[PDB]
């Protein structure tokens, strides 16, 4: 019997409106069972119901209608279409329109060894002992493995959940506990409470021995954060960051929260950095999880702006959320922008608001390339709905908001938010919604948002000033016809008030009130563009940084350097005047900009580094550390100051630790030795410790002591610092043993592969192994991964966007093709396969340049 049903998309005429999940798991054996309930009408008459299935095992399907003594079962046959993910069952007569029925499936499956779907995860108790745990990622079409269902986001339904367990185990899910029954075979059965309207991804629950600690808010929310019993004390500081962000966004938003609590977990095992679960978010230990004693302070803003990013979801995802997955950014750019805005106010001492254009800059790599997407674009098959998790959905959907914001004023911005979600409550959006809420206020949004969300990429904004007269252009960035609505912003010489230009034409002009000395356009980076200035522009700009760098604030020198690098790419400016321009950082004090040197330096050595360029690289290496070798050392070794000196310290130190600056090396050899000795007792600070274990590991001795202390340690930094400085050994035997071990993810668990592939992939001596490891192993990865995803994608670039040579393109185009449906089409492969014909491009142009420029410098 042929599958009645030939589309991926569901059938729009039967409707789920309640599901009853019964699910027992048995973690000796991995096997669980489950009874579903799902309670639906259809609006045209049918006798067939197509719904979502994957990985489980029907054993019967029935359909019930009336209740009580009207109750009539009929039976119901299944037929399955597994490459399309669905399952059909046929009733003996066609379902009559309008009226209730129940449809009851029973149903076997197997836990998964992936970390999506009901999946296992493990730890190991101080005390040695092995702990079996079962918890779900289903986002975005993951809830389908776990229990039969109409799995796609629209389809929202209450849920009314149930899960049989040992009673050694505590079970936890969406909503409170109401009541636990003893059943057969030694068993119990908790009930929870029903859900509010919900899509299916956002089902969750979790079979643990999981402590916990909780907190009320002023509206009298319980909040709790969950974790294995060894971490429990590390949960205080999420747990008082979750309470203060919710308050924030119930009364940001004027929106209650709509459930009796919230709960925070902290998973072994986990794929993502976190997830939005309604009532029981979920995370990644090293995000959720501090120790005052040996935590960063870059993972103390990670814990931040992860709890505020997955609360804000509970309104921007959970209550109102998008139709389809084209429109994820509507759910993503918004929780990521939030975080900002949040944090910005409930922890003022991270200074988050100054870090916020980096994520601009991330998205701008990505989004100059011919394989970048619109913001909103057509998704259809789950590999090509987890691409949409990428950059573009999150960050420059993010900065596109942010600009938005600063375009309409915040007061405005805040009020079409809460009138779009007050009016979307419980239902699904499109991106028409979002600005039709916008314009509702007291502005036109819509031509000038759809110029930003339907056309991929950016524009370049050139500049041209003849005395008084301001002259601006745009036209599409790209490396290697578009017009969008910008909204410009400028300084000058004259004038620190942040004066406002629409720009939505190809050119326009305006006219100062008075000649100026210099003009700076797109001010605190807040605007999603880039600026080119013609004639005397750019040294005019560069005059100012090097004399009177003060005269912009740190995100406007960030700026100016990110986009002299920019330039250079498309033959705008030269690598000199770019390179000239960056010498003003001999003077740099900031963060900011400090770190955008880098993230404009720093890869053009990793380039030369895989290419026969050793005296170039030697010779690019001394300058960079001569440009900041005065605040190298400047740098205490404590764990001094603010935030932002801290992460400054900790990177700095690290740097020149790396190019072997002998007086960071000898003071780092100290420590280590000290620490050692005092059988890795003694506490360093933190901020140095990087620094530290990457020189100590540097030795057979020192590799080995550090690795004997990982698998002591309760510290998701101390771990991750420990990882990094392996990663840096330049014996490829024991970079060989990383990538295997956490392939295998025994000694070092599997959630911590991409991140070692990757680092390994950047080790000067190591890069090969990386590359070799990712082809050799490519089914295995794909399977516990999966095609599409963010880990894939963060793997395949990692191990190949740094090559420079037309024989690793074709390796690269060589591998990915020969895949056919299992990778050929992805887009990381498009995107790495650009990237490295831009590096050629850019080498060939450029390496004889910096050479002759270091020789003059
Ligand atoms: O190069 C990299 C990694 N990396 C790339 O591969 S491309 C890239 C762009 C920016 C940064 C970066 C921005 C800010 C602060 C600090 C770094 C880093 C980076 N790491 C080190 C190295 O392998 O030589 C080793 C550790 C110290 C830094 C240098
Ligand atoms: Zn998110």
């Amino acid at each position: 019997t042929p599958f009645p049903w030939n589309k991926i998309r569901l059938p729009e005429y039967v409707i789920p409106v309640h599901y009853d999940l019964l699910i027992h798991a048995q973690l000796t054996t991995l096997t669980f069972w489950g009874t579903t309930k799902v309670e639906i009408t259809a609006s045209q008459p049918t006798s067939t119901i197509i719904l979502h299935s994957h990985h489980l095992q029907i054993s019967r399907a029935t359909l019930r209608k009336g209740a009580g003594e009207r109750l009539s079962e009929e039976p119901l046959q299944v037929l399955e279409h597994p490459r399309q993910e669905q399952i059909a069952l046929l009733a003996p007569e066609p379902l009559l329109v309008g009226l209730p029925y129940t449809v009851v499936i029973h149903y076997a499956g197997q836990l998964s060894e992936t970390f999506h779907g009901f999946y296992k995860s493990t730890y190991r108790t101080k005390e040695g002992e092995l702990r079996i745990l079962a918890s779900t990622q289903f986002e975005p079409t993951a809830a389908r493995m776990a229990f039969p269902c109409f799995d796609e986001p629209a389809f929202k339904a209450s849920f009314s959940i149930k899960i049989r367990r040992e009673p050694r185990h505590l079970a936890i899910s969406n909503m409170p506990l109401v009541k636990s029954v003893t059943v057969a075979e030694g068993l119990i059965e908790d009930h929870f409470d029903v859900t509010v309207k919900m899509s299916t991804y956002l089902v969750a629950f979790i079979i643990s021995d999981f402590e916990s600690v909780s907190k009320i808010t002023k509206s009298g929310v319980k909040v709790s954060v969950y974790a294995v019993p060894d971490k429990i004390n590390q949960a205080d500081y999420a747990l008082d960051a979750a309470v203060t962000l919710l308050e924030f966004y119930e009364d940001y938003f004027s929106i209650p929260y709509p459930l009796p609590k919230q709960d925070l977990a902290a998973i072994p095992d986990f794929q993502s950095g976190a997830m939005e679960n309604w009532g029981l978010t979920t995370y990644r230990e090293s995000a959720l999880l501090f120790d005052a004693e040996k935590s960063s302070a870059s993972s103390k803003l990670g814990i931040t702006m992860t709890v505020a990013h997955e609360l804000a979801h509970q309104w921007f995802g959970n209550l109102v959320t998008m139709e389809w997955w084209n429109d994820l950014w509507l759910n993503e750019g918004f929780a990521k922008f939030m975080e900002f805005v949040s944090v910005s106010v409930t922890h003022p001492e991270l200074k988050v608001g100054d870090y916020f254009f980096g994520k601009c800059f991330d998205a701008m790599e990505v989004d100059a390339l011919q394989s970048s997407h619109p913001v909103s674009t057509p998704v259809e098959n789950p590999a090509q709905i987890r691409e949409m998790f990428d950059d573009v959905s999150y960050d420059k959907g993010a900065c596109i908001l942010n600009m938005l914001r600063e375009y309409l004023s915040a007061d405005a911005f805040k009020s079409g938010i809460v009138q779009y979600l007050q009016k979307h409550s419980y239902k699904n959006t499109k991106n028409e919604d979002l600005w039709d809420s916008m314009a509702s206020i007291g502005v036109d949004v819509k031509t000038m948002m759809n110029t930003w969300t339907l056309q991929r990429g950016f524009p370049l904004i050139t500049i041209t000033v003849r005395g008084r007269n301001v002259h601006m252009k745009q036209e599409h960035y790209m490396k290697g016809g578009y017009l969008w609505h910008v909204p410009l912003t400028f300084i000058t010489s004259k004038s620190d008030m942040v004066h406002r230009f629409l720009l939505k034409t190809k050119t326009d002009v305006l006219i100062l009130p008075e000649e100026v000395e210099w003009i700076k356009f797109n001010v605190g980076m807040n605007g999603y563009y880039i600026v080119h200035y013609e004639d005397d522009g750019w040294d005019s700009l560069t005059g100012l940084l090097k004399g009177t760098h003060t005269a912009v604030s740190s995100n406007d020198r960030a700026s100016l350097i990110n986009n002299a690098f920019q330039l250079v790419s498309i033959g705008k400016l030269s690598i000199e005047k770019a390179l000239d321009l960056s010498l003003y950082l001999k003077h740099e004090t900031e963060i900011m900009p400090v770190f955008q040197g880098l993230n404009e330096l720093i890869p053009m050595y990793k380039l030369m580094e895989k290419r026969d360029m050793n005296e170039v690289e030697t010779q690019f290496k001394a300058f960079l550390i001569r440009l900041l070798r005065d605040l190298i050392d400047k740098q205490t070794w404590t764990d001094e100051g603010s935030v932002s000196e801290r992460m400054l310290r900790s990177q700095l130190l690290l740097l020149a630790c790396v190019h072997n600056y002998q007086p960071c090396v000898q003071r780092a050899e100290g420590y280590f030795r000290k620490w050692k000795e005092s059988n890795g007792q003694l506490s360093l600070p933190v901020d140095v410790t990087l620094a530290v274990f990457a020189v100590g590991a540097q030795s057979t001795e020192g590799w080995d002591f550090l690795y004997s202390k990982y698998q002591f340690s309760l510290s998701s930094t101390e771990k991750s610092q420990i990882e990094f400085a392996l990663c840096r050994t330049q014996n490829k035997e024991k970079l060989q043993w990383l990538l295997d071990e956490s392939f295998k993810g025994d000694k070092i668990k599997t959630q911590e592969f991409p991140q070692i592939l990757t680092l390994i992939g950047r080790n000067p001596v190591g890069y090969p192994l990386a590359w070799q490891f990712l082809r050799k192993n490519w089914n295995k990865l794909v399977q516990k991964f999966e095609l599409g995803s963010s880990s894939i994608a963060h793997m395949v670039m990692g191990t190949t966007n740094q090559f420079s040579t037309r024989t690793r393109l074709e390796e690269v185009k060589g591998f990915f093709s020969s895949l056919k449906e299992n990778g050929s089409q992805l887009r990381c492969v498009q995107q790495t396969i650009e990237t490295i014909e831009e590096n050629i491009g850019w080498m060939d142009k450029n390496f004889d340049k910096i050479r002759v420029w270091l020789q003059s410098e």
